[PDB]
């Protein structure tokens, strides 16, 4: 019912928007996407989006690039 | 640099995806979009997306269709 529109993406997931997240002590990837964005984001999206090697790997203080409003989610192919 | 793609909202929003919400005892609507989905979508498109007259009005355990990947973010017009 609604008109399509065309979008430009800015990642794979197909998101356009993002926001800086930066990870406390004890903060994982899964917590991040799962839990402080309640599941709008994957764990994998994060990982592409940030360049990241070892999904695993979070460092405290360091920002994360967080793609909010993927078009599809990326919940374990890092994995 | 991405090419862009065309996809079809079924918010207002632009949102091509959702989730189910349960209201806890002491929500609103400003908790659930800043806190809970961490600012990834409005308070406005919250009570659009669920044609909600009075958007402080919203009742203990029911459901609340939440879009999670706005292209646009509405967070005070229906205030
Ligand atoms: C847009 C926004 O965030 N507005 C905020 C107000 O919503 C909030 O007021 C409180 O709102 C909640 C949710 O509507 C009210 O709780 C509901 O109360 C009714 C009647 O008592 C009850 O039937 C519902 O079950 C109950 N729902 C929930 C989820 O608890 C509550 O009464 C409102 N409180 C006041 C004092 O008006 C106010 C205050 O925090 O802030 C706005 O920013
Ligand atoms: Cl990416
Ligand atoms: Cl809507």
């Amino acid at each position: 019912a609604r008109n399509p529109i065309t979008i430009t993406p800015q990642f794979d997931c197909g998101a356009t928007n993002s926001q800086q997240y930066v990870a406390r002590s004890g903060d994982t990837l899964t917590k991040i996407a799962q839990e402080i964005y309640h599941d709008v984001v994957g764990v994998c999206d994060i990982a592409r989006a940030n360049n990241l090697a070892d999904p695993n790997r979070i460092d405290a203080g360091t920002p994360y690039t967080i793609p909010i409003n993927c078009q599809t989610y990326d919940r374990n192919s890092c994995l």
